[PDB]
């Protein structure tokens, strides 16, 4: 069985193992909830022949996979579908970094459909209250 995190378990992991800031954490937890229900083996085969991979549903058209589209994260997409989230996180931070680059300061997370609909402009301190309270 592929890893499915609890929300607070996922929050505590990003803090304990990756020393992420609260701002980073509240944003990644929210994005993971609504992209994949924190399921590391979540995968979605789209109509456009592309695939979304892992807890951050990263798309093989731009971000992973030598054989299809581009490979900006320079990683096989399988590496983003793992019990261990290191490469998922490393690649999400690159997606956030590049998006911010082209879109403008503080717009990094707008690369995610879940971010735009469920997380942007929300009080993610309230959202995290059940974990941080």
């Amino acid at each position: 069985d592929a890893k499915v995190f609890g929300k607070c378990e996922f929050a505590e992991l990003l803090k304990r193992d990756y020393y992420l800031s609260n701002d980073d954490i509240k944003n990644w937890v929210c994005i993971a909830e609504f992209e994949s229900s924190f399921n590391t083996a979540a995968i979605n085969r789209n109509r456009n022949r592309s695939t979304d991979y892992g807890i951050f549903q990263i798309n093989n058209k731009y971000w992973c996979g030598s054989d299809y589209g581009k490979n900006v994260c320079k990683i096989p997409c399988s590496d983003l579908m793992s019990d261990d989230i290191t490469e998922a996180l490393r690649c999400a931070e690159t997606i956030r970094r590049d998006t911010e680059r082209f879109r403008g300061r503080g717009k990094g997370y707008s690369a995610w459909v879940a971010y735009n609909s469920k997380c942007k402009n929300r009080d993610l301190d309230q959202y995290m209250a059940e974990c941080w309270s």
